[PDB]
């Protein structure tokens, strides 16, 4: 819910929208919209009954606080909240005062008659507060929605129906001169129907590509919609989103990323990074954008750039020299290097196998109980010998955590099959060819 009443302790009163010049307190009332207000910028509070925003002639003491005509750069209708249930005009020290029972006022006093809460809770004004809602489909291409807008020489304070069900907002003030709109991403009669569902896996996917937005507004409007960018997880998801998009050609964005400084290709999701299907080229620009119109294939861009994007919505005893862990046995092997394969079979001679890692709880035992050194490079058991671009364990178990180090996974159209290292202060891994001789990491139960 975007829309909130404004609630005063003291006098158990709410404020009430009289008209433009009139802004006084009544029995509050939920079900009278003249008592009804909402954010509609970072700063800035609008009635929902008359489409104003509150404001200030001057900040100075003892003003009047009444209904403006909402202006985004007008320095006398930004409001913040102090303190705790303090509200106060931005930048000093004037604050939304009940004011004197002989119309609300801006005034310099502290004190409970200062202090204002949304109506039926405990939070301050600013807990609900404002979030830019990036619209979905229509002609603006996915830009905010602008509160309030007019049509039709009508004025609307939150998403409507207005000229099906379907609710929308004009993404600029004047929607009646300028014509652009888009459909909010809310709950409505028809909304799943902006989503497509796999039938096998059950996760939805949304394919939004008249917008264009960058790579983070984007991923903000997913998260929005109780969703993420798109993360590619196994070979069946690609191949559904082969289809969806075979009728397409711009580039769509996806979650598959290398913002983080430390470490490397990362879905924002946090699922596994462990297949890969990049374009060929590619990666060469740290956000990653899906070619429709090559296969569905990745290529890496500038973050800023402007295209489409994909919404995803869905899911006690050791032997010598080996140390325990999580139910688990692990040993570092250096005293004779070999190549990957020689070294998995090593580790089942001595009764496990080349390492899993599941969580990053695990991870950290290994660099920092099993003698691990920063200037070391051991195999893992995570590999692609079957299929190319599909990293499986070699002890069976799932692919659940993947942390790649800055810079990986690296060249995987230079050789014909991957197998991964662990090396660098962090632990993190890299892919590399196979016929290497190293250390390895081996574990048991």
């Amino acid at each position: 819910t975007r829309q909130f009443l404004i609630y005063n302790e003291d006098h158990k009163r709410c404020v009430d929208a009289v008209s433009p010049s009139a802004v006084q307190t009544a029995a509050c009332n939920q079900d009278a919209e003249s008592q009804k207000f909402r954010w509609v910028s970072e700063s800035q509070i609008m009635s929902v009954a008359f489409k104003l925003c509150l404001g200030v002639p001057s900040k100075t003491d003892w003003v009047a606080i009444t209904l403006y005509a909402c202006d985004s750069k007008s320095e006398f209708q930004k409001w913040e909240c102090k303190n705790d249930t303090l509200l106060g005009i931005k930048g000093e020290d004037l604050f939304f005062n009940y004011g004197n029972r002989q119309n609300i006022m801006l005034y310099k006093g502290s004190g409970l008659w200062s202090r204002w809460k949304i109506y039926g809770t405990t939070d301050n004004l600013c807990s609900r507060g404002y979030e830019a809602m990036y619209t979905l489909l229509g002609n603006a291409n996915g830009a905010t929605c602008a509160f309030p807008f007019k049509f039709e020489n009508k004025w609307y304070a939150d998403c409507t129906s207005a000229g099906d069900g379907w609710l929308w907002c004009g993404t600029t003030t004047d929607y009646d001169t300028d014509k652009l709109f888009g459909y909010c991403p809310l709950k409505f009669e028809g909304s799943e129907s902006l989503w497509n569902k796999d039938p096998l896996t059950s996760v939805s996917y949304q394919i939004n590509s008249k917008s264009a937005l960058t790579w983070h507004q984007a991923r903000k409007s997913c998260q929005q919609q109780n969703a993420e960018l798109l993360s590619i997880t196994e070979i069946h998801e690609q191949t559904y989103l082969t289809g969806l998009t075979s009728s397409l050609t711009s580039g769509l964005w996806i979650g598959l990323n290398s913002l983080s400084f430390n470490s490397g290709w990362q879905w924002s999701d946090r699922s596994p990074f462990r297949y890969l299907n990049w374009l060929p080229g590619s990666p060469s620009k740290s956000c990653v954008s899906l070619n429709p119109g090559k296969n569905a294939k990745w290529e890496n861009l500038e973050c800023v750039q402007k295209l489409g994007y994909i919404c995803k919505k869905g899911n006690t005893h050791c032997p010598s020299q080996w140390w325990p862990y999580a139910g688990h046995c692990y040993k570092i092997h250096r005293d004779e290097k070999k190549i990957q394969r020689d070294a998995l079979t090593t580790c089942r001679k001595e009764g496990g196998d080349l390492t899993s890692i599941h969580t990053i709880e695990e991870l950290d035992f290994i660099i920092s109980q099993l003698g691990y050194e920063p200037n070391d490079e051991l195999w893992i058991g995570l590999n692609d010998i079957k299929i190319q671009m599909y990293f499986e364990w070699s002890d069976g178990t799932p692919v659940t955590f993947t942390k790649w180090l800055r810079g990986e996974p690296s060249h995987e159209n230079n050789r014909q099959e991957d197998c991964v290292v662990m090396k660098g202060k962090d632990g993190y891994w890299a892919d590399r060819g196979c016929e290497w001789p190293l250390g390895y990491i081996c574990k048991m139960k």
